[PDB]
């Protein structure tokens, strides 16, 4: 029965070892681990007959800092255009410093494999957002099903700013779209699981 | 032997998670919804945002009317594309697991802490981040759910008529629906998920 008992406890675990990891150890992370665990991530679901989301692991040191070079200088373009003070722009670019640093990065993206074809607008929008939600859905289940196997990790919007540039990069066609970044490699500090507070003022009852 | 089962416990959760179309008539108990959510909030988004609410439509008067107005918008549309009537049928038909299911909780964004940018680029870029935030708490919910018994299936649906849902619903113009899930105990139950290797899904850079 006390088997039982923390069989049940460590499945309403899982998404609980989840944190949003800033600081990782240098431990290298083994390849497998990430293989498995972009296996289980493709098991979020997706509209019938789609496959929205592709994962695009960035192996190659030299190119992946490329890309955050190229990356930084446009976002560095973008803040200084808007008229912040030095000291503002960087404290705001050091938040990109965790892509370099972390072991492993992951870009998601979101390709239009299986999506129906409207002649208007808005069908097209919405069809595209529904893709985006897949793909979202397949993101948290890559942060758990790495974090369930030992490995923190940490998305990040910062690519959704700069889709060309990765596409460039990486010589992709025009209709994959980066959404965000996912860092990884074993947490440097160690971290208690969550404990959820209720829902309160962001569940709505109707 | 607990050390054991707290690895696999943890290693099982994701493995649970089902697109459940068919639901028994067991009532979902309240609490359990509750803690779903609570769960499904710890999913990831940007710094000091709250991208995310869940609708859930309790009222099954309300619930009956806005699918019954999607229904009519989304016959008309097919209607329009030309369709003949029986494949628009078949089509419309796919939306009874909506009706039917034991609960019904809308997935919505709201622009709560998005940053205010001048231009289209960066606004569409925030909108779309706040999107995929969305989804990973959508992910998160089924599987809070599916850790605690409850089957559940994301519909699209509602994205295709977000005016209808907002009127529907009285809400603002800037909470967008995401889809809808539907939630109950399976049917029939189900073994662990087994994935299949990521093959051409994941791509090497």
């Amino acid at each position: 029965a006390m088997t039982a008992e923390a069989l049940e406890l460590g499945r309403q675990q899982a998404q609980l070892l989840r944190r949003s990891v800033r600081r990782f150890s240098t431990d290298p992370v083994p390849g497998d681990l990430v293989e498995a665990a972009v296996a289980e991530a493709l098991t979020a679901p997706a509209p019938h007959h789609t496959r929205p989301t592709r994962f695009v692991w960035l192996q190659t040191p030299a190119i992946r800092a490329r890309l955050l070079d190229r990356m930084k200088d446009k976002w560095r373009s973008d803040l200084t255009s808007d008229g912040l003070p030095a000291d503002a722009i960087e404290r705001r670019v050091a938040r990109g410093q965790i892509l370099y640093d972390a072991p492993e990065v992951v870009i998601p993206m979101l390709v239009p494999d299986g999506a129906h074809s409207y002649p208007d607008a808005a069908r097209t929008d919405a069809e595209h957002t529904m893709f985006t939600v897949a793909v979202g859905a397949a993101v948290q289940a890559l942060l758990v099903a790495l974090a369930v196997r030992g490995l923190g990790s940490c998305w990040i919007g910062s690519t959704i700013f700069a889709a060309d540039l990765v596409r460039d990069e990486l010589d992709l066609p025009v209709d994959w779209e980066p959404l965000g970044a996912i860092a990884i490699g074993y947490a440097d500090e160690p971290s208690g699981l969550r404990d959820p507070v209720p829902a309160a003022d962001l569940l709505i009852l109707k």
